[PDB]
């Protein structure tokens, strides 16, 4: 139950707690950041204040002033007046208490708290120019292939999935992009304290009866247009389990001259279905990079009740940090808010939550040791417009709040998926 | 400026289907050199004759948050009846619903107005997925007000009986709408979790004859 593993390496958890126990608390009023002490004897003797201003991940100016707080007192800190940014995006500000000088307990260089506020943000209203080519769509019995020059996107007409992508020869998928609405189950999910009591009122249990893990895609609708510009395949499923409707998808796909392709995804959950763990798309992708890049939430793993934190920023980890070691593995490594991920030749943009590993939701849920897991051919990809919280205030009863479970019936989100 | 932003075209084409014509739209608001919203629409009328409107709106995060994210319009029709599936019968807000009940209500175009002596937004039902007005209806989830007053009447006049029936009726179809509050009337009182913060907005319409 710890917030450290057995060797004393941090949970995730840890830098959540971290955060919520400083003793700096911050208020931002236009350009003036308000500084209160917590502590109750100390004056801030070793602490200076950094702050640091960046538009979508880009620095624009930062600064120093030390900390001078009376013990329950407060600090003004009147900023500069920014350089106004020129192109379009959110500003945000971040600010970190650095204790300069080494302590019994600390380094130099220890932050011991922070904070993010938005600032001005500049909506683009620019139209990005007119792409050259136009995409050709092949229609088949079997197949609607979409063509761009090197690039091929095949739509299995059959299962009304995107099957395959290839960029010249090298297939990009080694399973299609279908939704998902399950996840392997924490142990707040499963919620015993106890091994032979079973809980019919878990999460887990809950959604195994209502067929979550195994209801079956049925294909409603599948069909393709041709755009002045573009290619448009519309689809529309339904995940059923003894007769019962639980989930229905209707999506269209718009792949433009640019080589974008455009998801946009509209989800009913039934009101009397157990709210699902989440509503997302997953695929395995062929290739296995070094690296993950982000504009988004953190760099720590952070969920939907676990990301106060996260920072937004431009975050490069190599790939096997984007996966917790959890020792009884579970849906791990999420981030969330997350603007742009970068992944190979990979780049998505929206607005979502995402977790990327070697490891699928099935080997997770299936496997009840770390040391038993086996990295599998490619990288899994989760990306979830809508992730249900992890809970915790027990582990042994349904915990998660009624604001983070997704019960609104009724989900929509986009993802545009490129080269770059 | 959100009162005085105008609309600014960014976007509007047509486009043959199989079964459908697809117009794409986009617009911008803007005060003084400042985008304060952006929508962007597909109507889509198909074989059938029905409209179906798709909207997804951004609101910039500095902006005060918007008092509604919606559609709204002059019908030349005035009708004697509203019908609606949704809640009611009553007006009702987003943080003064519950009390409404989801049913098939049915009343006189003048109980859908409500004579607040000093006049304001009213008359609001939420939680419709249906409203049918003469020969229109439409159909989505979402919140409306209709009455034979324009908003810009109704922030206009100082009392009710000051008030004159415009010609048609003024229909308001909200995808989102913002609390009213009342905690107290002299400071901002609608709470955090009933202020249109979200940033971006998605909701759809179907329009069509019966
Ligand atoms: O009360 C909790 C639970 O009922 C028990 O089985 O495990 C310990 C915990 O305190
Ligand atoms: O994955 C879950 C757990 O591991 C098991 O023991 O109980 C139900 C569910 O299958
Ligand atoms: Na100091
Ligand atoms: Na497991
Ligand atoms: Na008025």
């Amino acid at each position: 139950n710890g917030l450290v593993f057995a060797d004393r390496t941090p949970h995730p958890a840890l830098t959540e707690a971290k955060h919520q126990q400083q003793f700096f608390q911050f208020r931002l009023s236009g350009q003036t950041i308000e500084v209160t002490s917590e502590y109750l004897f100390r004056h801030s003797d070793n602490e200076l204040l950094h702050w640091m201003v960046a538009l979508d991940g880009k620095p624009l100016a930062s600064g120093e002033v030390p900390l001078d707080v009376a013990p329950q007192g407060k600090q003004l800190i009147e900023l500069p007046e920014l350089p106004q940014p020129e192109s379009a995006g959110q500003l945000w500000l971040t600010v970190r208490v650095v204790q300069p000088n080494a302590t019994a307990w600390s380094e130099a260089g220890h932050i011991s708290a922070w904070q993010q506020w938005r600032l001005a943000e500049n909506l683009s209203v620019t139209l990005p120019a007119a792409s050259h080519a136009i995409p050709h769509l092949t229609t088949s019995e079997m197949d609607f292939c979409i063509e761009l020059g090197n690039k091929r996107w095949q739509f299995n007409r059959q299962s009304g999935f995107l099957s395959q992508m290839w960029i010249g020869d090298k297939k990009q998928l080694l399973t299609p992009l279908r939704d998902q609405f399950t996840r392997a189950p924490l142990d707040n999910d499963i919620g015993v304290s106890e091994a032979t009591r079973i809980d019919p009122n878990a999460w887990v249990e809950r959604w195994k009866a209502a067929g979550h893990y195994q209801a079956e895609a049925a294909l409603l609708q599948c069909t393709a247009d041709t755009l002045a510009d573009a290619v448009l395949i519309t689809t529309a499923h339904a995940w059923q389990h003894q007769g019962k409707t639980l989930f229905i998808s209707r999506k269209t796909y718009r792949i433009d001259g640019s080589g974008q392709m455009a998801i946009t995804v509209d989800v009913e959950v039934a009101s009397d279905t157990p709210h699902p763990a989440r509503i997302g798309l997953n695929c395995q992708l062929a290739q296995v990079a070094e690296r993950v890049n982000w504009l988004g939430l953190g760099p720590q793993e952070n969920y939907p009740d676990r990301l106060t934190a996260a920072c937004f920023d431009r975050w490069d980890l190599p790939l096997s940090d984007m996966y917790t070691p959890y020792v009884f593995p579970s849906e791990n490594g999420l981030r969330c808010g997350t603007r742009e991920l970068n992944y190979g030749p990979h780049q998505w943009r929206g607005d979502f939550q995402f977790n990327i590993s070697r490891y699928s939701q099935q080997q997770l849920m299936e496997t009840s040791h770390r040391h038993l897991l086996h990295a599998e051919e490619g990288t899994w990809l989760n990306i979830d417009g809508f992730h249900m919280g992890i809970g915790g205030d027990d582990s042994w009863s349904p915990s998660v709040s009624a604001e983070f479970q997704l019960s609104a019936g009724r989900y929509h989100y986009q993802l545009v998926w490129c080269q770059k």
